[PDB]
RNA sequence: AGGUAA
């Protein structure tokens, strides 16, 4: 349930509600 | 729990 942020890239831990790099929420796109 | 290698 790893997810990736539409906005940096990053892939997300789970757990994480917010991009652990850019801090947007998981719902921000 | 665990973070840059994903
Ligand atoms: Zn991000």
């Amino acid at each position: 349930n790893d997810w990736q942020c539409k906005t940096c890239s990053n892939v997300n831990w789970a757990r994480r509600s917010e991009c652990n790099m850019c801090n947007t929420p998981k719902y921000a796109k």
